[PDB]
């Protein structure tokens, strides 16, 4: 995890997101699921909340692109960069791009989209590669016998929480 020159942090908890386009491999709902999942993954370790917008300009407008797609980060075929994302902010910032020139799956068999989505989103949220191998923010793909149990490492939470931090358990004191 990391911050930025100005400290990454949205001024609102009620965030919005949107998938501009999908990949010629997965179904729509399936793709959106990856985000829906990535979001929840962080929702578990932040007070933040999310909402989808059938139309309009959402805060996190997730949009895929192959090869060149603006800026200076030209995709190229399958493999390599699976998905990249920038710190939070207007314009290029907040957004997240995947590789449309790559296969995708909804579980541990292909390049688990959600698994990748929870990484890119991390950049969007305001944290970068962490110092743990079990972490999904690590600069290397990481799977599990059962992703249905997957979780972010303390390394990841460290930042996501340090920048925010959800409330304690209700049934307490
Ligand atoms: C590209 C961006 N996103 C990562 C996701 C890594 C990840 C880890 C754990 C769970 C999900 C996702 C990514 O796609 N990394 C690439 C490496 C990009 C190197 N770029 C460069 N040198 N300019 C990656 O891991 N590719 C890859 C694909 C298949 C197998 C192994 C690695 C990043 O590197 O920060
Ligand atoms: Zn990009
Ligand atoms: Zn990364």
């Amino acid at each position: 995890f990391r911050t930025f020159p100005g400290i990454p942090k949205w001024r609102k908890t009620h965030l919005t997101y949107r998938i501009v386009n999908y990949t010629p491999d997965l179904p729509k709902d399936a793709v959106d699921s990856a985000v829906e999942k990535a979001l929840k993954v962080w929702e578990e370790v932040t007070p933040l909340t999310f909402s989808r917008l059938y139309e309009g300009e959402a805060d996190i407008m997730i949009s895929f692109a192959v090869r060149e797609h603006g800026d200076f980060y030209p995709f190229d075929g399958p493999g390599n960069v699976l998905a990249h994302a920038y710190a939070p902010g207007p314009g290029i910032n907040g957004d997240a791009h995947f590789d449309d020139d790559e296969q995708w799956t909804k579980d541990t068999t292909g390049t688990n989209l959600f698994l990748v989505a929870a990484h890119e989103i991390g950049h969007s949220l305001g944290l970068f590669h962490s110092a743990n191998t079990e972490a999904l923010m690590y600069p290397l793909y990481h799977s599990l016998t059962d992703l249905t149990r997957f979780r972010l490492s303390q390394d990841d939470i460290n930042g996501i929480q340090s920048l925010y931090g959800p409330p304690p358990d209700s049934p307490e004191t």
